[PDB]
């Protein structure tokens, strides 16, 4: 109902979801065991630097707005919505192997390697056309802003 992942507080304010154990091979091909949330679920995510709103599906993620304090506060939050959405292309992102830690579950893993640099995954996430919403701006997978096309599924909030 409300836990924290990669430093954000998430809010379910809608929907549910089961755990269900399942093995992903990743962009290097090493098998994670994760634990999938399946159903289809809407949470606020309120970080000290960000606050968003995200929809997502069992690995999809549908909706994320992000308000943030600067880009880089933009960013986190943005690569914890991705990790979080265990959508495929972000699995198959990875780049060299992941290193097993105690503290350390899948998701976490998944979660720091992409904190190191989120390049590759932006890179494979995918784009699209958005219209003109009053308040808001698209964000390129280079994490600049526009105002014609954005990350799939992703928007900020000019506020």
């Amino acid at each position: 109902s409300s836990f924290s992942f990669g430093g954000f507080t998430f809010k379910r304010t809608s929907g549910s979801s089961v755990k269900k154990e399942e093995e992903v091979l990743t962009g290097n091909l090493q098998t994670l065991k994760i634990r999938v949330h399946e159903g289809y679920e809407e949470f606020t995510m309120v970080g000290r630097r960000a606050t968003a709103i995200l929809r997502k599906a069992t690995r999809r993620l549908i909706q994320l707005i992000v308000s943030g304090r600067d880009e880089q506060s933009i960013a986190e939050a943005i690569i914890v919505a991705m990790v979080f959405s265990q959508e495929d292309c972000m699995i198959k992102a990875v780049r060299g192997d992941l290193n097993f830690g105690s503290g350390l579950n899948p998701m976490h893993q998944l979660l720091r390697h992409f904190q190191k640099d989120a390049k590759v995954l932006f890179q494979n996430w995918g784009i699209e056309s958005i219209d003109n919403v009053m308040g808001m701006i698209g964000i390129l997978p280079d994490m600049t802003p526009s105002t014609e096309m954005s990350l799939r599924g992703i928007r900020v909030s000019k506020m």
